[PDB]
């Protein structure tokens, strides 16, 4: 539950910038729909 006993140093989320994050923790946070 609590506490990652350090494995990623950063769980699954971790804000750096606006090109970053958007890159190596979002990864597309949503499926693939394609209406």
């Amino acid at each position: 539950e609590h506490k990652h006993s350090d494995e990623s140093t950063s769980e699954s989320f971790e804000s750096i910038a606006d090109n970053n994050d958007d890159s190596y923790f979002q990864r597309k946070p949503k499926l693939t729909e394609a209406p």
